[PDB]
């Protein structure tokens, strides 16, 4: 038994909302918190724009001694970092941004990341300003994630439309 409420199952191990996920996050605290990072990790706007924002750019501050110690993320790879206010962890993962004409199987290797980790609360990787179908991400995270995702869709309408055409 976990503490998120309110979610629609889709699998075994997949659930889904229609929540913000800053919002989310801040009432559930849960241990990890999945943002929809770039390789540079820079939070401009979208999923990470919000977290970022919801931590007081503390997440930023962290995120940039990270770079300069590290450099810069794969597409399709991750990093582990503080949850700030918002959660234990921030799981960090780089889906392609088809706005900048990156390969979507790509896709597939960002989900991977989240198996590393028994339950997180999650956003659709490279929805949104990242440019791939969210109805394509779901599919691939059903197909790729076999721990525990609670996934928080923000926008009303998309979620309805995920629903109504899952199988
Ligand atoms: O940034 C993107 O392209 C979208 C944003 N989406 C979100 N999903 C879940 N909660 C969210 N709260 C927000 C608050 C904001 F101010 C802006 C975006 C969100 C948001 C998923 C996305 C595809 C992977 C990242």
């Amino acid at each position: 038994v976990n503490s998120f409420s309110g979610y629609l199952k889709l699998t075994d191990n997949v659930y889904i909302k229609n929540a913000d996920i800053v919002e989310e996050a801040k009432k559930v605290k849960p241990t990890v918190v999945v943002n929809a990072a770039n390789v540079y990790l820079k939070h401009g706007g979208g999923v990470a724009g919000a977290l970022n924002k919801a931590t007081n750019n503390a997440m930023q501050v962290e995120s940039d001694d990270y770079i300069a110690t590290n450099g810069p993320l794969k597409v399709g790879g991750s990093c582990v970092l503080s949850g700030h206010n918002l959660a234990k962890h921030c799981l960090h993962v780089v889906g392609p941004n088809v706005n900048k004409g990156e390969d979507i199987q790509l896709l597939k290797s960002a989900y991977e990341n989240f198996n590393q980790h028994e339950v997180l609360l999650a956003p659709l990787l490279s929805a949104g300003i990242f440019g791939a179908d969210p109805i394509h991400s779901l599919r691939v995270c059903v197909d790729t994630v076999r721990t525990n995702v609670y996934l928080a869709v923000f926008d009303k309408n998309l979620y309805d439309k995920l629903v109504s055409s899952f199988l």
